[PDB]
């Protein structure tokens, strides 16, 4: 899946510290849990196919 | 392990949005591929006692 994330780091910038001015990710998201879930636990078709 | 990490999010209170200031974190780190390395593929006392 693809979701929602942020990249941000030293602005480089202003005259006082702690600055970091943010950009917006594209981001690959990955399930590893539900997914699993989705192929075994939810549907139960390649389970049957490979008994 | 713990290491080293940060926690940031909205500064709140300029003109210019895109502020986010840092708070740093406490945080606990997972190998998983490194521990693993290190219990059987570099060191070989679990394997021979299994054995």
């Amino acid at each position: 899946k693809e979701k929602d994330a942020y990249f941000y780091k030293e602005s480089k910038g202003f005259l006082k510290k702690d600055l970091y001015t943010r950009y917006d990710y594209k981001a690959p998201y990955i399930s590893s849990d539900d997914a699993f879930l989705a192929m075994f636990y939810n549907s139960d078709v390649m389970s049957k196919e490979f008994k």
